[PDB]
């Protein structure tokens, strides 16, 4: 077609979507107020034209990811972790990002599996606990501490699984990539609804807790796969503001409509905390370009 | 543009690439002639037009994984799972499908982790293995059998890590879905080489083993993100081989070329059991339609 190429959504349902700041599933739409929160999550961030912010990649099973070999042993519950890229090549701190991407972008106990495999294909993986709140978490400066309940110089990966506790776990606490004295650099910028009336529209997943009481709540603005498909797209985007109704594709009904902004996130008419039920074959839908100053029907 | 939706692939490196048949990044391009094996994966299925085949879904962190709820327990280190739909509707037997879509397509015991959370969010979570030989390894009948070292009637899911140890472990050999004495039902079709001086091209990971010696090799016939990119575009296939070469965008130079099949697996003329290197920059391009009886050029 003529022009500018056209803003499109991926045609996906809610149980078709992953969650872009933990590797899982969503399990439902939320929003919040978020009285006295600043949201800046660094994952799962892009822009409308497909440009990645923060710590945002494409591998939904590199988001909380890391990589790397462990050269020195703590405590011996502790070991050494020089990270590298979640793809391999080493790490460079002078590069222009927060941390390595798909390191996590909140403070918490997160359990996982820590594995390696030698040259000659020995291999070993113990379960342990990535301390993203500690002092030596430090992946900014190329390095983190990975705890177990493994041999050194050799590749090595944690792989998330969810929560060890409920000790420490904020999720909109951003970690100190550098550690606790240093500022972090290069950030994804916070969000926040810019109309009155409106908040903030979540993707939400419950995440696993191993030992405690939470819902585990991990909540994203973008689904990783709305990521993947605006970097692969890369349409421009020719307002502020893109118009989105949720639309069941049989009855050709509309549940609601948002305001999903160039910055990449979304913000509804609507007030308090509360999930939000979508029938299961409904999916959001492009209808127009707008601008910041639309008046959304309320929820 | 007119007529058709043209095809396309995604613009992704080796590096933007996820395993279909098990959560984890593509490590490698891999080719092997396979003697004595039939090919028959379940996840990881699709023809280039958009069409799910075996036990394909869409969502990474399903791949791999069970959910649903434990009514009994066998060897108090059983649990019996009563297995649902992973986007959490229940499985129904009679749909068109092997088993749940995202069930595992190959023999292994595999390590991973069971995750509860009651309605009053009060969670567990312990590691286990998820035997796909055994003979309570029904999915397709409704339930498996998970190990651990658990409340009945929760809300269960099994996240998967990697191989336990590497006993039963074969990538190529199917789980008997509704058990040893029953025929799997709906399967996508076996794939082979039907030119000579061609053989199959994979997506190679090595997935972690908790202890043993394996490379962990489990092969895929299609990227995930190939996957989802067809089925949101689902364009049309005007003939029943694509012809791709892998680009190094920098330089313009073509690496080598490749036969991508209508059915959704790629073939290379090349011989032996081999890695296949490529550029960190470089990608797959789609440049032509062609026929089978297309001469590829020797690696």
């Amino acid at each position: 077609g003529p022009g500018s190429k056209p803003f499109t959504l991926p045609i996906l349902t809610i149980g078709e979507l992953s969650n872009s700041r933990f590797p899982v599933p969503i399990d439902e739409l939320y929003t919040s107020p978020n009285e006295g929160v600043i949201v800046q999550p660094q994952n799962g961030r892009s822009t409308l034209d497909g440009e990645l912010l923060g710590t945002t990649q494409l591998v939904p099973s590199n988001i909380c990811a890391l990589r790397g070999r462990i050269n020195a042993q703590v405590d011996h519950h502790q070991w050494n972790l020089q990270v590298t890229n979640t793809n391999g090549t080493p790490f460079d701190p002078t590069e222009d990002v927060p941390a390595p991407l798909g390191t996590p972008d909140f403070l918490a106990n997160i359990y996982g599996v820590t594995s390696q495999r030698n040259p000659n294909n020995t291999c070993r993986a113990h379960d342990g606990v990535l301390a993203t709140w500690s002092p030596k978490f430090t992946p900014k400066l190329g390095s983190v501490i990975l705890g177990t309940w493994l041999d050194l110089n050799q590749p090595t990966r944690f792989t998330p699984v969810g929560l060890f506790n409920t000790d420490h776990f904020d999720q909109w606490a951003l970690p100190s990539y550098s550690g606790r004295l240093t500022l972090n650099m290069n950030l994804a910028p916070s969000v926040s609804p810019l109309f009155p009336g409106e908040q903030l529209l979540f993707f939400r997943s419950h995440i696993p807790l191993k030992g405690g009481t939470s819902d585990g709540a991990i909540d994203c603005l973008l689904p990783q796969e709305w990521i993947q498909h605006f970097y692969q797209e890369s349409a421009p985007s020719p307002t502020d503001v893109a118009l989105i109704r949720y639309t069941n594709p049989d009855t050709g009904r509309v549940l609601f409509e948002a305001k999903l902004h160039r910055q990449g996130f979304i913000t509804v008419a609507n007030s308090g905390s509360r999930p939000i039920v979508v029938p299961p074959n409904g999916y959001f839908r492009f209808d127009s370009w707008v601008n910041q100053f639309y008046s959304l029907a309320p929820m």
